[PDB]
C-alpha cells in the first residue's frame, strides 16, 4: 500500500510543479478536495454500507440499460438476438448494433430527466456541498457535479449565463470537470462492452472532487469570482437526435482510428524491421512508455506493460478506443489474465474524456457559450488535459488502494 | 350503425364547442367538407367501382415499394433476403433494413415527381375542386390536397409565397392539413410493417376534406384572404438526402421512445405495486383511458381497451410508435385476434401526424416559411393538434360505418 | 489498333469543335498534355518497369484497404466475416458494411497525410512538372495533380486563395480536373467491389494530364493568369467525420437510384409493350445508344452494346451506380463473359466524377471558395462535364491500345 500512497504523492507533486502559482493554492480547497475523493473511495470501495449503495446504483443503471435495449431490439431484430452467438460465435456480438444505440437511448433519457428538473435537483445538492466545503464558486461547482452524468460540453449548460464572465480559474476548472469525467451515454456504452459498472459509476462520482482538485492546484483562484423543449416528448426527441449524432461520430471514429492503428502497426513492423524488431507495434511502444506510469499508480511489475498499452492509448487517442482494446481482457477469452485489482485500476484510469482531441471539442462546445473566451480555452487547453489525466490516475490509485 | 352516426355527431360537437366563433362557421364549407369525406368513404369503401379504384391505386403503390426494395437489397444484401427468416425466424425481419430505407426511396421519387410537374398537376386538380365546393381560399386548398402525398412541412411549399400574409384561419387550416395526414414516405413504411395499403391510401385522401372540415369548425374565416434542382437527377439526389435524414431521425426516435416506454413500464410496475397493481403498464393506462374514445368511433366493447392502447400511444407519442406496437396485431402471431372492422378503425385513427411533438415541428418547418408568424403557430398549436386528431377519428368512424 | 488511334482522333476532334477559340489553343500545352497521358499509358501499361511500379503502388493501396478493414470488422463483427458467405452465399457480401466504411477510413487517412505535409509534397512535384511542361498556371496545375487522390471539391483547397481571382480558363480547368478524376476514398470503395486497382490507380494518374488536355482544348487561356486541425488526431477525426457524411450520402443515393431505375424499368416494360417491346429496360436504351461510343474507344462489336450500358449509366447518373452494375461482370458469376481488354476499357471510361449532377456539386464545394464566381461555374458547367467525359474516354482508348 506504500506504493499507492507514494503514487498519490507524485501525482499531487506534478500538479504543484505545473501550477500557475503554487503560493496561491488554497490549502482548504485542495486539501478537502483530495479528502473527499479519498473518502468517497474509502466509502464505496471499502466500507460495507458504501459498497451496498454502489452495487445498488449500478444495478439500477444496469436495468435502465436493458430497458433501452428494447428499442434497439425492435430496430435490428435478430441481429441483436441470441441466435447471433450460435451462428457466428464471438463475432455474433455486433458492436454497431449492441453498443452504439445505447448512446441514443441514454441521451434521450437524460434529456427527459432535465425537463423534469430531476437532474438539476441532484446537481444542486452535489454542487452545493462542494462549494460549501472547498470554497469554490457556485458556477464551477455545479458544472463539476453536473459532469458526473453528462459530457464536457453539456455540463456547463447548467451555468451558461455565468461562463462568459467567470474567472480564468473558474473557466479552467470547468474545462477540467469535463476532461476528468465522462457522460452517462458512453458510460452505459462501456458497460455494454464488459466494463464493470461499479467502477464506471464510482469513477464518475470521484471526478467531481478530483476534477476540482487538480484544477485548483494547477490553476488556483487569483481573481474575484461573481455570485427548453415545449414538452417532455420533445425533450426525448431532442435528446435522441443528439445521441444519434454522437453515435454516428463515435462509430466513424472507431472505424477510422482502429483502421489507422492497424495501418500504423503495419508500418511499424517494416520500420522496426530495419532495427531488428519486426514485431514492433503501437501497443509495444505505448506499453513500454506508460509502464512506469502504470507501475506508479499501483499496477504490479509484471502487469505494468500491458496496462500501459491501454492507458497510453486512452491518452494519445481517446478512452473509447482504449476501452475497445481493453474489453477483450475482461472476458474468458482474454489473451492475458489480469488481476482483479489491475482490472479496476485500468477501468478507473481510462474513465475520462482527457485527451488532446478534447481541446478542439472544448473550443467547439464550451467555446460557443463564450466566443470571446476561446482564446483562453486554447491557451489553458494543454494544462487542462494534464489536469484531467491526473484526476483519472488519482482515482485509479485510490481504487487500487482500497482493493 | 347508430353508434357510428352518434360518433360522428360527438366529434362534430367537440369541434363546435372548441370553436373560436361558432357563429362564424360557414355552413357551406363545413357541410360540404363532411359531405365529401363521407361520400369519399362511401365511394372507396362501399360501392363496387370505388373499391376497384382503391385496390388499383394500392397495388400500384405496392409495386413501387417493391421496385424501391431493389435499392436496399443491393446495400444490405442477404440481411434483407429470405434466408433471414430461416436462420432467425420472426427476428429475421430487420426493421432498420426493411422499413427505414423505404423512406429514402419514396422521398427521392416524390422529389422527382415534383420536378416533372406531375405532383403539381394532381394537387392543382384536387385543390381546385375543394375551393370551388367549400369556398376555402386557393392557398389553403392546395396545401390540403398536397398533404395527401407529402408531409406537414413540405405541403405548404406549393404555396409558400402566400403563407406569410395568409389569414389566421388559413394558417390554422394549413397546420391542420398536415396534422390530419401523413406523408408518402412513411405511408410505404407502415405498409411494409403489415398495415393494409388500402386503408393508408384511403385515410390519406380523406385527410384533405377532413383536415379542412375541423379547421373551419374550430377556426372559421373571419378575415379576408387574398388571391428547384438543376435537373431530374439532382431532384432525386436531394430527395434521397432528405429521406436519409428522416430515416435516421425516425430510427433514433424509435430506439429511444420504445426504450423509454420499456423504462416507464418498469417503473409503473414498481409504483403500481404499492397499490396492489404490479402488472401496471403504459398500455393498460392508455387502453383504459382511450377505451371510451375507441368505443365511440365504432370499436366493439370487448375490443375498445386494446384499441385504446394504440390510439392513445399515437397521441401521447406519435403514429409511428403506435404502428410499431399495432403491427404485430396484424399477423398470425398476434396476442389478440381483432375483428377486421376494428383493424380498419385503428388503421384510420392512427393514420396521422397529429401529436404534441408536431407543434415544435410546425414551428420549425412551417415557421421557416413565415418567421413573423411563429407566434401564431405556437398559439394555435394545441387547437390544431386537436383538430387533426378529430379528422383521424372521423375517418375511422366513417370507415367503420361502411365496413 | 487503327480503331483506337481513330478513336483518339475523334475525341480530340470533338474538343476542338466545342472550343471557345480553336485559334487560341496553345499547341505546346495540348500537344504535351496528350503526349504525357499517352506516354503515361505506354509506361504503366506496356513497358516492363512501368508495370512493376503500377503493381507495386496498387498492392500498397490494397494493404491499406485491408488495414482499414480492421475498423469495420470491429464495428460490424461477424456481419463482415467469412461465415456470412456460408450462411447466405452471394448475398453474404453486405455492401453497406463492406464498401461504405472504406470511405470513412480513407477520408481520415488522407486528412492525416495532409496534416503531415505528405500530400502537399507529392502534389507540389506532380503539379510543378505539369506547369513546366505544358505552360499551364501554378494554381490550376496543383489542383490537377491534387485531383489524383482527392475529390473535385477538395482538390482546389490547395490553391483556394487563388480561386476567386483566377481566369475563366483556370477555373474551367479546375472544374475539369475534378470531373475527369475520382477520389482516394471511392477508389478503395470500387476496388472492394471487384474493380482492378491497377486500372483505378492508372486512370487516376492519367486524369491530371487528361483533365488539363481537354480543358485547354475546349477553353484555351485568353486572359493573363496571376502568380488546419490542432493536431494529427484532430485531422483524423475531421477526416472520419467527412467520410461518414459521404458514406451516408452515397448509401442513400444508391438505395434511391437503383430503386428508381427498378421503377423506370417497370414502366419501360409497360410503355414498351405498347410498341411490341415488353422486355424494354433502361440498360437496353443506354446500351443501344452508347454502343457506337463504346465501339469507338476500342470495344469489340459484339461487346459494344453491353459496354454501352455501363458507360451510359455512368453519364446519366454517376460512376458509383455504374460500377455497382458492372461489378457482377467482374466475377465468375457474370451474366456475360467479357474480354480482359473490354473489362479494362469500361474500368477506365467509368473512373470519373463526370456527370450532370456534379455541376450542382461544383456549385456547392468549389462555389463556396468563390461566391462571386458561381455564375461562371454554372455557365461552363455543361462544357466541363463534356470535357471530363472525354478525358475518361481517352484514358480508356489509350488503355485499350496498349492492351
Ligand atoms: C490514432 C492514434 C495514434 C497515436 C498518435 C499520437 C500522436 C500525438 C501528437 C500530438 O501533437 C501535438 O498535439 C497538440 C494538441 O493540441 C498540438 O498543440 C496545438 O494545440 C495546443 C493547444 O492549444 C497549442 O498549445 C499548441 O500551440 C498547438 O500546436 C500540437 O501542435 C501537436 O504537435
Ligand atoms: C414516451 C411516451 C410516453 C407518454 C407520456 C405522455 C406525456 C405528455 C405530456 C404533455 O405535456 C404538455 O405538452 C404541451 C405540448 O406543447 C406543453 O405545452 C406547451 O406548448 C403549448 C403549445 O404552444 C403551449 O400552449 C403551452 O403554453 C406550453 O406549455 C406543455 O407545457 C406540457 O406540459
Ligand atoms: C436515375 C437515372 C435515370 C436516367 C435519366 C437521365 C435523364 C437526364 C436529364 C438531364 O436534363 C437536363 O440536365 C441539365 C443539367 O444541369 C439541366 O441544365 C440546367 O443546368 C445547366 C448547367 O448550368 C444549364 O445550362 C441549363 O440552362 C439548365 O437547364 C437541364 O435543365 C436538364 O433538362
Ligand atoms: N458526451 C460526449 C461523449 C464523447 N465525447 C468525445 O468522444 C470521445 C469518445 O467517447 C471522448 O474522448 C470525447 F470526449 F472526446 C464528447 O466530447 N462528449
Ligand atoms: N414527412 C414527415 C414524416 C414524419 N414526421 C414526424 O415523424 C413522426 C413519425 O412519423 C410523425 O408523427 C411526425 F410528423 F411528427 C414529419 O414531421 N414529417
Ligand atoms: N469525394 C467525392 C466522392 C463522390 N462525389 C460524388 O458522388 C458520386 C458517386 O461517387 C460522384 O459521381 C460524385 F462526384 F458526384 C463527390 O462529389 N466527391
Ligand atoms: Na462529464
Ligand atoms: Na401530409
Ligand atoms: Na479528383
Amino acid at each position: 500500500l506504500f506504493m499507492s500512497c507514494c503514487g498519490m504523492a507524485v501525482l499531487l507533486g506534478i500538479a504543484v510543479l505545473l501550477s500557475s502559482n503554487r503560493k496561491a493554492i488554497n490549502l482548504r480547497t485542495v486539501g478537502g478536495a483530495f479528502a473527499i475523493q479519498f473518502s468517497l473511495g474509502a466509502f464505496i470501495l471499502y466500507v460495507p454500507w458504501g459498497q451496498e449503495l454502489l452495487r445498488g446504483f449500478s444495478d439500477a443503471v444496469s436495468n435502465v440499460i436493458n430497458y433501452g435495449n428494447d428499442g434497439t431490439s425492435f430496430l435490428f431484430g435478430g441481429l441483436v438476438s441470441g441466435k447471433m452467438f450460435e451462428v457466428f460465435g464471438g463475432g455474433g456480438f455486433i458492436f454497431a448494433f449492441r453498443v452504439l444505440p445505447t448512446l441514443i437511448f441514454f441521451s434521450a433519457l437524460i434529456s427527459v430527466l432535465y425537463y423534469l428538473g430531476v437532474m438539476q435537483w441532484v446537481i444542486r445538492i452535489l454542487g452545493g456541498g462542494l462549494q460549501k466545503a472547498l470554497g469554490t464558486s457556485r458556477a464551477e461547482s455545479m458544472s463539476a457535479a453536473a459532469n458526473i452524468f453528462v459530457g464536457q460540453t453539456e455540463a456547463p449548460l447548467v451555468v451558461r449565463p455565468f461562463v462568459p464572465k467567470m474567472t480564468q480559474s473558474e473557466l479552467f476548472a470547468v474545462m477540467c470537470g469535463g476532461l476528468a469525467s465522462i457522460a452517462g451515454g458512453v458510460l452505459a456504452g462501456y458497460a455494454s462492452m464488459g466494463v464493470k459498472i461499479e467502477y464506471l459509476v464510482a469513477a464518475s462520482f470521484m471526478a467531481a472532487p478530483g476534477g476540482l482538485l487538480f484544477a485548483k492546484l494547477m490553476m488556483p483562484e487569483t481573481e474575484k469570482p461573481q455570485d427548453k423543449p415545449a414538452n417532455v416528448i420533445d425533450a426525448a426527441a431532442g435528446g435522441a437526435s443528439a445521441g444519434l449524432q454522437l453515435a454516428l461520430n463515435v462509430g466513424a471514429m472507431l472505424i477510422a482510428f482502429i483502421g489507422l492503428i492497424a495501418l500504423i502497426n503495419g508500418m511499424l513492423g517494416g520500420i522496426g524491421g530495419w532495427f531488428g524488431m519486426p514485431e514492433l507495434k503501437l501497443e509495444m511502444l505505448l506499453g513500454w512508455l506508460f509502464a512506469p506510469l502504470a507501475f506508479l499508480i499501483g499496477v504490479p511489475w509484471n502487469e505494468a506493460t500491458v496496462a500501459g498499452e491501454f492507458i497510453g492509448l486512452k491518452t494519445v487517442a481517446n478512452e473509447f478506443v482504449a476501452y475497445s482494446q481493453f474489453a477483450p481482457y475482461l472476458t474468458e477469452a482474454a489473451p492475458v489474465v489480469l488481476s482483479e485489482k489491475t482490472k479496476a485500476i485500468i477501468s478507473f484510469a481510462l474513465c475520462g474524456f482527457a485527451n488532446l482531441s478534447s481541446i478542439a471539442i472544448l473550443l467547439g462546445g464550451l467555446g460557443s457559450l463564450a466566443p470571446k473566451r476561446r482564446g483562453d480555452i486554447a491557451r489553458m487547453g494543454v494544462k487542462a488535459v494534464i489536469a484531467g489525466t491526473l484526476s483519472n490516475l488519482m482515482a485509479a490509485t485510490i481504487a487500487g488502494f482500497f482493493l
